[PDB]
C-alpha cells in the first residue's frame, strides 16, 4: 500500500553521464556506444545565447576543442556533427556501461524519470511529465543541460529527453535525442513564452483510480457522466478533453476497481466544481495529473 | 530554477540489491561486503507472524536454506545470525558493487530515498521522511520486505532504513541496518497503531524558503514572532516546537534570501490561520514538510 511519486532507478543512466566542455560553457553528455549527445549551446558564449548561428559557431571548432570526460578518464573525441539542436561527438571507445536503450519522442501527458547532474556527475532523480505546452516543470540549476529524461521497459532505456533551456517563467524545455525541441522553443535566449499549461485529465482519473486502490475514497459520489457532459466541465477548468482512447486506456484500473470511467469522471467532475474542501487525496491538496495510467497499474502492480 | 522531491541517485544501492528466500517467503536483501542483510520474517510464513518466536524459529533453518540470488547467479551461504529484527546471512563472495557505505539510525523530520525493490530487482526510487511517529509514508507491496533507504554524500552510502511492515493504517515501520526498529513497532501482525503524524516544522521552514529562492513569495508577510508565539501556534496545528537548533540551522537559508526565520515563521503563523486560500507553493496545495533544511541547500545548490 502506499502511493508516491516514484522515478525508475536512475542506475542504467548514471553509467552514461559524461561532462563536456567547449571553451568556457561545460554541461552533461549522455555516452552511448563511441557516441556522446549533447546541447549544442555548449559552443555557445552567454553572449552567443542572443542570437546565435550555430553552423556558423560551430565552423570554428575541431574535434580536440570538444573535451569529454568520464569520471576522471578523458574520451578521445574522432568526430562531430550537429543533428537538429544536439551534437553528437564520435569517441575512440564505446560506453562499456550502455545500456540496452532507444530514443523516443514522447506525447504530451507522458511521464519520465529525470536525473539531474552537474559536471557529469548525478545530483538526483525525480519524475516529470510532458506538459501539454511542450514545456516540463524540472528542478535544472546552470550545469544541468544534458541530464536527460528517461522510461525504463525491464532492461531497456527509452531516453525521450535531454535539458536545453529555462524560460524566464522557470520552466522548462529541452529536446528529444534526435536534438528536437518539444514545442515551438528555441535554443536562443529570447521572448518564449509558454502556452497554457492544461491539466491532464487521463492522468488525474489514474491518480483517482491509484487513490480508490490505496483506501482513499471519500471523493467518490452518486453520479456519472458523459464524455461530452465531462468535457464542459474540462475545458472550463483548463483540463484536457477526454477521449474515448483515454476511457479505453483506463479500462484496467475500471476493471481493478469496478468503477466505470464515466462514473470516475462525474467524481473529478464533482472536485473541479466543489474543491476539496480542505481534505487531501493521497497526501495531495490538489488533483496530481504526472501519473500514467501505465505508472499506476506498473506502481500498483510491483513491475522491476 | 525549480524545486522538485527529488531522490539520490540509486545506482550505488541497485548494485547492492539481492533476493532472499527462505521455503516459501521471497524478499529483499542488501549485499555489502561478504554480508546479505534482510529482515528477520524472511524465516516466518503468514500463519508464523500473528505470534512469532524468532530464536526458535531460526533453530529451523540452516545456512542452505537461506537461497541468496544477485541477478541469475546464487550465492553461498556460509553463516548466519540474527542480530535484533535482521538477518546477517554471510556469503563466501564479497559483493563486487560494494560501495563505500555506513549505517546511520536517522532521527525523525531526517529524509531518505527508497529504493522499492522485488525479488531483488529495482522498481523505483521516491523521497521519505521519518514522520515524528517513527513511520514512513511509503510505497511497498507484498515482496517489497528487505528494500532501503539511503542517504549519499559524494561517494558514501548511509543506509539508514530496512522496509519491515505495513501497518493496517497503510503506513510504513522498519529498522535501520542494525534491526532496531524505528519508535515502537514490532515485526508481528498485531495491533500496532501508530501516534500523532505531526507536521516537521523546521522542514516546512526550509521548504519556505525554497520557495523563495524559486519565485514563490505571495506567502511572505509583513510580520514577525518570537519562539514561544510561534509554537503556541504550532501546537494547535500538530506542527513540532520550533527549538533554536532550528533556528540555527536554517540560517544558511536565511543568510541567503535576507529573511531572518523568526519572519518565516510569522509567514507561515499566518499559512497555518489563514490557508492557503486555493493558492500553491512550489506547485503544492498543502505546506511540504519532506525537504530539509539540508536537501533545501543541496538542491539549490546542485551537489552532485
Ligand atoms: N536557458 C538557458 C541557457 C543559458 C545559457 C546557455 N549557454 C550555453 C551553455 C552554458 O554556457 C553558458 C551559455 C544555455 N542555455
Ligand atoms: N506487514 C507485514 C508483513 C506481512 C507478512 C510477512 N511475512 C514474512 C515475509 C513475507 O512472507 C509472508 C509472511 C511480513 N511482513
Amino acid at each position: 500500500s502506499g502511493f508516491r511519486k516514484m522515478a525508475f532507478p536512475s542506475g542504467k543512466v548514471e553509467g552514461c553521464m559524461v561532462q563536456v566542455t567547449c571553451g568556457t560553457t561545460t554541461l552533461n553528455g549522455l555516452w552511448l556506444d563511441d557516441v556522446v549527445y549533447c546541447p549544442r549551446h555548449v559552443i555557445c558564449t552567454s553572449e552567443d545565447m542572443l542570437n546565435p548561428n550555430y553552423e556558423d559557431l560551430l565552423i570554428r571548432k575541431s574535434n580536440h576543442n570538444f573535451l569529454v570526460q568520464a569520471g576522471n578518464v578523458q574520451l578521445r573525441v574522432i568526430g562531430h556533427s550537429m543533428q537538429n539542436c544536439v551534437l553528437k561527438l564520435k569517441v575512440d571507445t564505446a560506453n562499456p556501461k550502455t545500456p540496452k536503450y532507444k530514443f523516443v519522442r514522447i506525447q504530451p501527458g507522458q511521464t519520465f524519470s529525470v536525473l539531474a547532474c552537474y559536471n557529469g556527475s548525478p545530483s538526483g532523480v525525480y519524475q516529470c511529465a510532458m506538459r501539454p505546452n511542450f514545456t516540463i516543470k524540472g528542478s535544472f540549476l546552470n550545469g544541468s543541460c544534458g541530464s536527460v529524461g528517461f522510461n525504463i521497459d525491464y532492461d531497456c532505456v527509452s531516453f525521450c529527453y535531454m535539458h536545453h533551456m529555462e524560460l524566464p517563467t522557470g520552466v522548462h524545455a529541452g529536446t528529444d535525442l534526435e536534438g528536437n525541441f518539444y514545442g515551438p522553443f528555441v535554443d536562443r535566449q529570447t521572448a518564449q513564452a509558454a502556452g497554457t499549461d492544461t491539466t491532464i485529465t487521463v492522468n488525474v482519473l489514474a491518480w483517482l483510480y491509484a487513490a480508490v486502490i490505496n483506501g482513499d475514497r471519500w471523493f467518490l459520489n452518486r453520479f456519472t457522466t458523459t464524455l461530452n457532459d465531462f468535457n464542459l466541465v474540462a475545458m472550463k477548468y483548463n483540463y484536457e478533453p477526454l477521449t474515448q482512447d483515454h476511457v479505453d486506456i483506463l479500462g484496467p484500473l475500471s476493471a481493478q476497481t469496478g468503477i466505470a470511467v464515466l462514473d470516475m469522471c462525474a467524481s473529478l467532475k464533482e472536485l473541479l466544481q466543489n474543491g476539496m474542501n480542505g481534505r487531501t487525496i493521497l497526501g495531495s491538496a490538489l488533483l496530481e495529473d504526472e501519473f500514467t495510467p501505465f505508472d499506476v497499474v506498473r506502481q500498483c502492480s510491483g513491475v522491476t
